[PDB]
């Protein structure tokens, strides 16, 4: 850990578990302020007493509830974030022969609808009030190669790449870099170590290592591209 | 004629480059189903090629269903070559779009591709039947394009979709595959003004615009026994584009 | 149509000028090995060169053969050349490097520069179908020099592709997988059923599987079709 | 990086100095090569007993000789490794002599084998973890045209790269490649100003990166921050198109 991030307010959604939760601890460690989001607001809570710290409350697949967040985490600091990580996510697996429509239809909801709708509000606040900022989306290897049983899953995180990608084109000229990270197997609550030359499954903590590198100066040319965290998978 | 015992559905046939994959497989001896939000331009296309015309929005799960059993019902047999040419933009800057361009292109482009990838898939198990899945994806699902978020999103989203649905179907005998067009003049990008559609050209090693018969080519190839061995990739038709 | 393909003495570059000929085209068949090319021919007015593309002089001087011959330039130019000579990266001798790269690498430059050379002071159009590998996108053990090799060679050919596209020529990489000939029989058995295993197809390739896409890059179905790889590997994942 | 040991070919110049003056304010220990003693001589009055040494690394008895003299004067290998080493020789594919091509690819792909090699032998045979960065470009990915032999290289650095990664995971021995976009330094001085501009118009971010740009990323990489990341490859080009 280092201190490269003390007058920075960030905003994590899905900061209530796994990945989010040790984003959050990273990016407080090294002196963030940081905006806890999650579907579940006693998770974002138990963040927050874990890392002043806030806890937000939002579906971020919902298009009024992205946009109430972020003019409520506006309100609550009298400043926009100008670090965000899009951690929330879900998986609903099954066969593609047997997908049921909710079964896609929420994947996308969430994993993709949603990221589109944070990634947006959060360059919204950013532009409009003249910031500097660094977005951070949360996909998966998956997305690069697919996965038997996760259709969904898959199109959804190669959606995300697709749309960082875009995203980083276009806010680049206000200031603001958009990059993916890719993480393999990480034990999360969300013969494969075979599989991982580094020869064992990733920790949260890992992901958050490569997050807190990309929501600092350090990488402040590197701006849509994709970093793979799997250990070599 | 590589296509001569087969049965071909092409959703979006009824314009581009779902009408030029329709004429190209008739060429080649299939029979086509030919598919569009437009039951007058999918007649049409039908017209140009018995092939029968059908109408759908490929969006919506019921509808998809029904296409394929519409087509089970017509011809006594799943189609074994399904082309997924239904597709739009609604393009706008992030800063500026609106939930609803952002749903209705994810909605058509990409759940679209999902749901008539899925109804083929479970007719030709079903009937124990080979078959060649063909999606159309797009170069910007590869490496994204301003004021395409939405557009970007979705043809990245039918590359992993196409991939995954691979890796589950060869099993079966069915392949899957997506073709990535470059610039391609259809009056999808007929609206597209001149001066940079000219700028565009000397990115293009080729030095010109791509037809849709390039497309259907490229399909053509991919619907054939001479692609056995080809499943889960994805082929780019862009001329060298950037 | 006048057909080169190199390492047409065996295997995917057998199969690739048994296909082409029997589309119609005249087929120089060229190989490190004389006599392995002239069975290529008698199998298949169809010509056998030698020569080591590898060599620079060598591959000149097989483009002057063939269009002496001829009396016109090859305008589909397939290089199906290549070796493997594997080592783990610990032990792999600078000569284990060297002739991988060497023949892989180097000569497929050497006569991708010497075909579009001919073709381009003659006024022709051509396209070029370079045989890479699937390695040379995700490398694998034992294979440090070839998936360098391979890898290089997809760098070479979006380069040439954006260069030749103004005089009309096209360039592209196939990248088979698993596919069953000389080169591959050295692999044992039991690594085999596990690759198959990892094949949504359910079996390896035969080289006129990998023959079947080199016909189409060849012809004019593929004809705004360059700059780009094509992956003929049954899904292999 | 305070225990570290750090060995940077293209020491002497560019990103290679800009490498070694980060990796030393992060408390590593340089081993500063180059081709031009002087060069890295002066990366070294630049800059914890940090030593030049000479060595051209597309030769493979110099590759080897680098590692032993390393070794020698640190009594350790070194656990970070920066393969900076790298030239262009442009010219069109229909013009380029065998010697342009041959060069290239000596230098750029065959070097950073070697020292790749050199740098694996001596940290397994000594028991040691490291991290393995070679600055491959962009242009390995996409190509460019009158660079023929450069993004072959490149490209061969890549798959070089990924492979070395899946052979040394199992040895506590991290691979990785950075991909630079337009960076300004003495490789790129000789660019003319009209296709900079123009080629700023294509970086999003929409200026030029600097030599500390790249070295940035590689103090991620040579660090545990990056614990989890082998065989990889990350870009630095601000978004270049
Ligand atoms: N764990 C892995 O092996 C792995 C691998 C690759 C990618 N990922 C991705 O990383 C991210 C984090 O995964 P994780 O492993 O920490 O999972 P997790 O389940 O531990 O955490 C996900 C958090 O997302 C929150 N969430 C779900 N829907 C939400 C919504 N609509 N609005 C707000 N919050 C919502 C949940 O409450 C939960 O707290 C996800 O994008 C996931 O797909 C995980
Ligand atoms: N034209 C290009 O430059 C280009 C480039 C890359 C990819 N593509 C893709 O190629 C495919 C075909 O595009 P095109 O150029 O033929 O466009 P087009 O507009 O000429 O053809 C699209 C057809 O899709 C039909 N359609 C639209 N919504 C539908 C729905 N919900 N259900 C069923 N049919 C529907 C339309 O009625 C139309 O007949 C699309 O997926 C497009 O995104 C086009
Ligand atoms: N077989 C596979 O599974 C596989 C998979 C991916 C890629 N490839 C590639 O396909 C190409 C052909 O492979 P194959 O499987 O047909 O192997 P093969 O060994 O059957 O055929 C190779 C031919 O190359 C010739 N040759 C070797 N060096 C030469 C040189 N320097 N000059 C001229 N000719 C030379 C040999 O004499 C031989 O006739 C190679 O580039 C190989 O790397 C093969
Ligand atoms: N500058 C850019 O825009 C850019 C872009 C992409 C990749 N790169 C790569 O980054 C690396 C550093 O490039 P740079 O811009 O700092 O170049 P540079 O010319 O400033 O420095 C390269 C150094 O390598 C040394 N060198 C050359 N050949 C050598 C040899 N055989 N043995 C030992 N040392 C040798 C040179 O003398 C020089 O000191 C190179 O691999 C280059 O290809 C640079």
């Amino acid at each position: 850990m280092q201190n490269r991030l003390r007058s920075a307010l960030a905003l994590v959604t899905g900061a209530g578990s796994g990945i989010g939760r040790a984003v959050s601890v990273r990016l407080a460690g090294e002196g963030a302020t940081v905006a806890a989001c999650d579907l579940d607001r006693a998770a974002a809570q138990e963040t927050v007493r874990l890392l002043n710290h806030a806890a937000f409350q939002a579906d971020v697949s919902e298009a009024r509830a992205a946009r109430c967040l972020l003019e409520q985490v506006q309100a609550c600091f009298s400043r926009p974030p100008s670090v965000v990580v899009s951690c929330a996510g879900i998986t609903q697996d099954e066969f593609l022969l047997h997908m049921s429509e909710d079964d896609w239809d929420k994947v996308i909801a969430v994993n993709l609808k949603g990221t589109f709708l944070v990634t947006q509000a959060a360059a919204q606040a950013l532009v409009s009030n003249g910031c500097r900022g660094s977005i951070i989306n949360i996909s998966s290897i998956v997305g690069k190669v697919g996965n038997v049983g996760q259709t969904n899953y898959a199109a959804s995180k190669a959606g995300v790449i697709g749309l960082t990608q875009t995203a980083a084109r276009e806010l680049g000229r206000h200031g603001i870099r958009c990059n993916s990270v890719l993480p393999g197997f990480i034990a999360t609550p969300m013969k494969i170590t075979e599989m991982i030359p580094m020869g064992h499954l990733g920790d949260p903590e890992d992901v958050a290592d490569v997050v807190a590198f990309l929501a600092s100066e350090d990488s402040g040319y590197i701006t849509g591209t994709s970093v793979e965290v799997t250990g070599g998978l």
